[PDB]
């Protein structure tokens, strides 16, 4: 009824670039709230490879992906989204987890210099894409690295097919991202003035379904070295992934996903002992593993030329104590 | 079963309906097991993929693209009369994916132009399958020519969610993904032939690329939209079958959601829920429920964007009724 | 604890060339072992297709794909793996199956000449690809063949969703590949006299996402005539199926997967009634079907182009009596 949803308590959360999270619960405290967030389009170049390849990039909050927003089933999303008068495109937002007007995208097309408020009910449980959708321009936008994902947890947390609760210690957030960048006769990458001025020669290298680089967090390695994800041996880690316009088949190398909601959605069972799982084009999957080996993992789309040629590897740096019984050199590499 | 006993049951010959339209039949099974009888008729043929007037020679069954959904219940038995008319030029054959045996029908049908032949198959599994022609050695390129459809062989006691809970729709759409290959001149304008024949070559070479030109629905880029455009009501229960028999696929019901979405087409196979987008592998059928619940345009596409909005993947659904502002409201209306 | 292990039964298995599997048994006989496995790494040409295109393999036993092995759940496998000084490449093994080191990987780097001995516990049941991965050199030896699978079948063998014991008769595997052949300009495959003179053309080539050759057990049309698998109606054959780097969709022509473990893990339970069946890049699956219908099957990667213009087509020769209840040309074509 109208007088209970305005009475819900409203509640703003400060977000994090991904692939960190911010502050949430697993299981809801307390009852239903419309949870406020709010994000700023920019829209600006990045440079996404080591031989400084750009890209004129639409970023939800600044960052590709867009943050991650945590919610719980039945509470209300009620995001304000502004579009600064220093950008030159309008823009919009459809959340998968939402129902109605294409997602929210209907309701929230804002040109430069405007912003809107939209609220939703977040009535089913799972990881959601959410990405920017104008009219005539979609793929445009979410290819410019426009999509993020959220998270709708079920009031009484995460269980396993049986009804056994899993509680992660740590989560992350993976956008991985599909790029189509333009290349001159001589085979190099071009650079434009303006965003619009690459609209022609990206959509012909879009029409081609093949992407130039594939990456994770917006750029080649932005999750390997120094900026490897971290758990420790007897943590339990949730990675969420997302993939807004073409599929993925994330893998932990060395490890598994332990259960895994691969089509993203709680109320579906997930799998169990997964070497590598699958998510198409346009939704968010979710795997949970606990770490029983140190040392470094890497986190990849398991077309290895996609993940080792195209960019789309990530890395986890665990510690701990190496288990012998799991794995054991009885030989080292000799003659 | 005797061919005796199954003489002795009851047949019923239905008239089929062209895509995304089904033919009238119950969910739940009328008596018991019967002979359903169908006939289609193959039809060579130029068709208009899009707005700037592309052309293909299509192969099709029953003279669309996709062909006609069938629908029977398990352990009916389908029996398929199958024409190719002296007007055509080549042989075309049919298997259906729901079938046991001989390929799918596809090696006990091989007709050529002027003959016929009926066949007969149980539909022992429940789901919805793809079926389409396949001549030795000529496969891939009448699948990719639109000679391809799907039918559904519905549970004797109709559809239920993972629990035994029984679900039933109040309508039906059969959405028929097509990708094309269409060869292109130096320019990179599409090429049209005479005959069929004269664009063989050529599309073989653009279909080892694996990159379609074009990605439709019922055999064109919006043709499933305008007035054509599908069409619910808030509170209205929708089964909107899916097929892709040579190419991956992964529906989404833009503002919407699967409630329950049987993703490998097998109604045995418990269906997953809250889908916001879905998977079907090239070769198969799959089909999701979806309960209405806010008024307006939908799109329904392939999520690959680039091949929803660039290579023709997009249909639209109509939807009447009252907005529901507890779902979704907009607080604040774009402004400064 | 290490001296449990050394306490643990050992036997030593003899591999054989796919798509065959060494002998096993469904159900263990015993309790865990210690089973070891010996395979020599070789690189060699393999003429893929009959206009003579070679690809410069590198095979685990020497074969495309490498050989199936076959131990239970909590068992330990142990390869010896060994790559003879007539190799040029380091190679290593990552078993989709252990958990820590990369697979294994991290500990086996053997350079031509050496040799090492690996051991893990296979703690979960379900069928695994198995791969080399030389940091940096990923991508090129997994398509050049460099791939295979294991199967760890659960301590009571298969089971169905509702615990019902499933026992194959017969069991094959199919090992998928996926090849980037470099054409000199007139579009002829070209030959080269080394591996490593390859690399440059074939990593242009792997680049367009877009293989020249998709095929099973290494060549176009391998698994037909003298190498059609066989069965009889009535017989309960498994298809264990798997490829490393690309997706695939299985689909048996004319018949079904009555089960399908679709992600290949034990643990999930398998769908049931398939058409065609889903196994992402990085992945095997393994389906359960008993043959009604005498007659020869075609099995393939349902993306017909791949399966008839790529090569990725296999046979299966059945023999039995047809069943005239199922299937029945109730009028011959004719006039
Ligand atoms: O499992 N990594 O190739
Ligand atoms: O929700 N489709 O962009
Ligand atoms: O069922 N094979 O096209
Ligand atoms: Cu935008
Ligand atoms: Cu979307
Ligand atoms: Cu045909
Ligand atoms: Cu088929
Ligand atoms: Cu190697
Ligand atoms: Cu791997």
């Amino acid at each position: 009824t109208a007088a209970e949803i305005a009475a819900l308590p409203r509640q703003k959360v400060e977000l994090v670039d991904p692939p960190f999270v911010h502050a949430h619960s697993q299981v809801a405290e307390g009852g239903p709230k419309v949870v406020e967030f709010t994000m700023v389009i920019e829209e600006k170049k990045i440079v996404i490879d080591d031989a400084g390849t750009e890209v004129h990039a639409m970023a939800f909050n600044g960052t590709v992906p867009g943050p991650l927003m945590v919610v719980h089933q039945d509470d209300y999303l009620e995001l304000t989204l502004i579009n600064p008068e220093t950008n030159t495109l309008m823009h919009n937002i459809d959340f998968h987890a939402a129902t109605g007007a294409l997602g929210g995208g209907g309701l929230t097309e804002i040109n430069p210099g405007e912003k809107t408020i939209l609220r939703f009910k977040a009535t089913k449980p799972g990881v959601f894409v959410y990405h920017c959708a104008p009219p005539g321009m979609v793929p445009w936008h979410v290819v410019s690295g426009m999509n993020g994902a959220i998270m709708v947890l079920p009031r009484e947390g995460l269980h396993d097919g049986k009804g056994k609760a899993l509680t992660y210690d740590k989560i992350y957030y993976v956008g991985e991202q599909d790029f189509y960048v333009p290349r001159d006769e001589n085979g190099k990458y071009k650079k434009y003035e303006a965003p619009g001025d690459a609209y022609e020669d990206t959509v012909k290298v879009m029409r081609t379904l093949t992407p130039t680089h594939v990456v994770f967090n917006g750029a080649v390695g932005a999750l390997t070295g120094d900026k490897a994800m971290t758990a420790a041996v007897g943590e339990k880690v949730l990675i969420v992934h997302s993939q807004a316009n073409r599929d993925t088949r994330p893998h932990l190398i060395g490890g598994h996903g332990d259960y895994v909601w691969a089509t993203g959605k709680f109320n579906t069972p997930p799998d169990v002992d997964q070497e590598t799982w699958f998510i198409p084009g346009g939704a968010a999957g979710a795997a949970f593993y606990t770490f029983q080996q140190p040392g470094i993992y890497a986190y990849v789309n398991h077309n290895l030329i996609e993940a080792f040629e195209l960019g789309a590897a990530a890395h986890f740096k665990v510690t701990g104590e190496w288990n012998d019984d799991l794995m054991t050199s009885v030989l080292a590499p000799s003659g």
